[PDB]
């Protein structure tokens, strides 16, 4: 019994669910830990059946998804909690949606898992550039984008089996920039895939668990579609399946069987690297054309 | 006339006043801003003379210094003060020092400049290994370790003349995890020096003003002192004497005579890059010894 | 049936014999390319049996080698090899052993293959260190673990089917001076990783392979003791299984079972990548101790 | 009075020249080592006061050229010069152009000098993709623009008073891929700064020199037409004006104000690093259009 964690999940549209549906062929169970205001939608979508196409894994399979919590990155314990969300709408129905709570809620109803994923982000001024973003619009990018991956693994490794596995996505825009990825998403990604080393080294040597990122390619998910720079996202796929080393068009699945591999053991070695599963566009320098 | 505004002094030990001296070889008035909390204090030490032998720059000269004035990086606007330093004892006899407003106040008594500083850092949590950083600790880490330096480049361009340059300072914390460097402050560089890059593109292809950032080697200055990790600093500082290619003692002046050649004309092709000025310690793997 | 050339094995104390055990428990045919040196003795030990014990693939799977061959990575085609050895005592009753004549070979008896392995390195000098090294101990470094991956690319691109990976090995000291590692070694390796970028753009766009290569860390190899400087290699094992990340002994296996994921479709995004596997040395600069 | 060799002059058109006039600036004595090829050619030139109206240093000064010598980096030793070349129409007049003999000529006529300047390179085929490059070629552009340097630092190295710095010209395809640049170059240039990081450490700690490297833009040199592929260097020159940073022509002489601080003690600090001097280009990965 194999336990993945999935964190930051909206739809089938996402690389979470190509994550998702690489690790089944490892007959792995799947928990969904989904934002608040989109977990009911989302709930509903799966119940009707909008899924379950989406869900068939090749091996003659059915996607086993363990289980589908209300999950918020922005706060790590019940106390964090603020008036106004206490208030909002949506997050009446719903309780225990903090990184400790669900902690809490996966390990006392299925306990020791032992792989993690951090498949979320979020930059509320992504349209503005860097030096037009606001300290709120960015310290709150990183909030969501990459202190979140941190809170996550203080909380989680203690109900995670010796040497677990955790990943987490990251973008190119941290190395190289790419205008129009603003509003921190840059410096986000760029810490994100530092605190990857420096918590490679506490989780490895203290609990001997592995952890290591992502740095995917482009992708039509609703949070690319969300961004708005014919659209930042139609740009970079164009520009990508054109010039990029690899011509086939980038799925998320790719991701999935990279992120599959990473979270076993047949990589057991491997810790505090960013793996590029962007069909190796990021070797590339001044396009021909 | 050049006028340089460093931001992030306290003594005349750390890295802002090696910056300040090598530049007067070139005469550059200087302007220091200075955290409130210190201010008044600095000023002291400044009216007693305590700084007197430690500015006379080598060329027979005393160190012309323009201003020093109350700076605060974790205050953007004169509306982003809350009633506490509102209150806080200190800041009372202080007044405009939120950075748009020494922006305004160097603009209004001096004018227009044409060399920007970012000599500054703090990470509340720094005793704390990321793991352990709490979400207030890492993200203040942030406020006032990284996006500082964008709100500064913001408010800043608008007063300087065509074709300036910045610099700020890292540490190659950020890209290897070098342990005791905690708090977020592996975090916060990581993204300074990101941000360097694409703040290089918009102030290059907008204002056609450059910026760069040295990644120096240890020094025994009140901050590293204050870290506290034979202290943290102090075996830095050990190990870079005896591992370094170069093998003498790295001195404040040494990244004050590089970042006076980065922040003239004769660098003028050079934006958007990390320099290192640590005798070369970075280029190493495993120590001999 | 996937098949592989693995250009490197000279006995099973490598990477080279690491990675044919891994590749197996995937079922797929190898082909060794042994070098003519050791490959009267290597066929000697193997008819003995004496490999049996070693050809241990936990799953109570025994090896499968297909074919083992003479191969010299020096000469490109049959008109490189010289008089000399041409006549040579080791040489003499062998042939068909240059990259051009093993792939016509291979592809003769077989057909096309789809997965190649590079795992050799030479220098005369690799005792001296760089600035002592000749102009000729150099480049006859680089035009054996440089050179001869290209060649064997050009040539063996031919008898790959499309979507086929290739791989290679390399190490850390190209990006960071480990002192020690000479006789070119250290350019040789900083060209291999260069030339996986290029190469992994030619042969992506033209015929669909992939090609990238693994950056392992210490393993007591054949070769490694070959290094004098308790030697190099014991000083590096000892480093590593103290200060990186992960504290267990890295076996050649878990290089192996990372050149598998690589050389399959699982890692069909990922080309002109040098993974680490490495057990996370490469990401500290200063220690523990 | 600091004296400077510089290693690759064959007319004002590239780096090398620029590199001299901004030492010149600095008051710095020259000394152009000339290759044989173009050696006669050039004396030609400069008596004809042709490049007069080229020695023109702003400051109404008269560049300096103190000696210039014929200079071959092929060859270490006057044994390495083979018959046909020592017979060659171009050398036979010629004498003490090995990498040693000048180094000798240099400190006999001279005595020790403070400042190496590498700005040679050279791949007989640089049009032929690396693929489809030869052994042959491979070896013979890393022993020329590669191993030249390596060899000009043992040489060179007994007649540079401590403290003396060394630099080299290197070219971003060498960390990215930039179809077009081949026959072994990227692969010379990945060497020449791996090596740069080896050469600062020996270099270093016994020698108290320092070695470093400078990664430039497109500049229109005899050089880069000969590279055919508006040729490359044309649309080089044209994409980065349109998509680096700073939207100005890159100047030799920009190069040559940065060879210049790293050649002095401005730059003590710094050793082993590739120093980007290219209106920022290398920061780009996704364009603007
Ligand atoms: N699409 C691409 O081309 C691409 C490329 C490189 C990296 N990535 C990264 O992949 C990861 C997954 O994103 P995706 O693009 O597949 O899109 P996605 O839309 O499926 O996932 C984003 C998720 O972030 C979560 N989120 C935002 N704020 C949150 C909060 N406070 N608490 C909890 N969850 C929160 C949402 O639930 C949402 O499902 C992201 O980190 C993204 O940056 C994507
Ligand atoms: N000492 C080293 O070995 C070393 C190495 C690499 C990088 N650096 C960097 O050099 C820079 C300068 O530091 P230093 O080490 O010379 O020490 P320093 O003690 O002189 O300077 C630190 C300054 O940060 C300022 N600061 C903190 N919070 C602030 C806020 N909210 N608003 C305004 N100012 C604030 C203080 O005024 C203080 O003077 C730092 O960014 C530091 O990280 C230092
Ligand atoms: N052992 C380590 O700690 C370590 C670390 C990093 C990288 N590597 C790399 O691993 C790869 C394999 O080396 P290993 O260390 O396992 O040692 P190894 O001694 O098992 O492998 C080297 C093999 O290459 C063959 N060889 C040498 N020159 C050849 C030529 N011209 N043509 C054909 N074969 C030739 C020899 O038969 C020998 O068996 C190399 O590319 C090496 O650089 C090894
Ligand atoms: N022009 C550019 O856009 C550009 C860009 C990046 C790096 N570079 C580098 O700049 C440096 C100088 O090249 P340049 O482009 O100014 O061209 P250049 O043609 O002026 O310089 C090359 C010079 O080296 C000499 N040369 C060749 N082989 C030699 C040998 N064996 N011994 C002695 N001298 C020899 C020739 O006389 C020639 O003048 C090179 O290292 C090159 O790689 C140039
Ligand atoms: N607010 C926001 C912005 C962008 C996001 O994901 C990405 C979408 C496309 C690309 Cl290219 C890179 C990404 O990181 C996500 Cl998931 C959230
Ligand atoms: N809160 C805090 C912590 C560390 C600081 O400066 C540094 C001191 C020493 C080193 Cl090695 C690297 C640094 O960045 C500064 Cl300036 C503030
Ligand atoms: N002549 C020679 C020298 C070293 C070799 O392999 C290596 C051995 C040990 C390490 Cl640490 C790194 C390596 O690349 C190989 Cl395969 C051949
Ligand atoms: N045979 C040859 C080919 C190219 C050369 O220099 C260069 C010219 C242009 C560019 Cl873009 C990068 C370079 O390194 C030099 Cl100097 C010699």
């Amino acid at each position: 019994e194999d336990i993945c964690f999935i964190a930051g999940i909206g739809d089938t549209n996402g690389y979470g669910w190509g994550i998702a549906k690489e690790l089944s062929k490892r007959n792995v169970k799947i928990i969904f830990g989904i934002w608040p205001p989109v977990y009911n939608i989302f709930m509903k979508n799966y119940k009707n059946g909008k899924f379950d196409n989406d869900m068939i894994i090749d091996k003659d399979k059915k996607m086993n998804i363990l289980d589908m919590l209300p999950f918020d990155a922005s706060f790590d314990t019940a106390n964090d909690i603020d008036e106004e969300t206490k208030n909002n709408k949506r997050y009446n129905m719903l309780q225990n949606y903090t990184i400790e709570d669900v902690a809490n809620l996966i390990h006392q109803k299925y306990g020791k898992i032992n792989m993690l994923v951090h498949s979320l982000a979020n930059a509320k001024e992504v349209q503005k550039d860097l030096l037009n973003t606001s300290r709120k619009g960015y310290l709150d990018a990183l909030s969501k984008s990459s202190y979140s991956l941190i809170s996550l693994c203080k909380y989680f490794v203690n109900i995670m089996k010796p040497q677990s596995s955790i990943i987490s996505l990251t973008y190119h825009a941290s190395q190289k920039v790419v205008p129009g990825y603003g509003g921190g998403m840059s410096s986000a990604k760029a810490a994100l895939e530092s605190d990857t080393r420096v918590l490679a080294y506490h989780l490895g040597r203290n609990y001997n668990i592995r952890i290591n990122t992502i740095s995917a390619g482009p992708l039509k998910s609703r949070a690319a579609t969300a961004i708005n720079k014919y659209t930042f996202i139609d740009y970079a796929i164009e520009y990508s399946e054109k010039y990029a080393p690899l011509r086939q068009k980038l799925l998320s699945t790719d991701i999935g069987s990279v992120a599959s591999f990473l979270l076993s053991r047949e990589s057991r070695a491997i810790t505090g690297q960013t793996i590029y599963v962007d069909n190796g566009l990021n070797i590339m320098f001044l396009p021909d054309d």
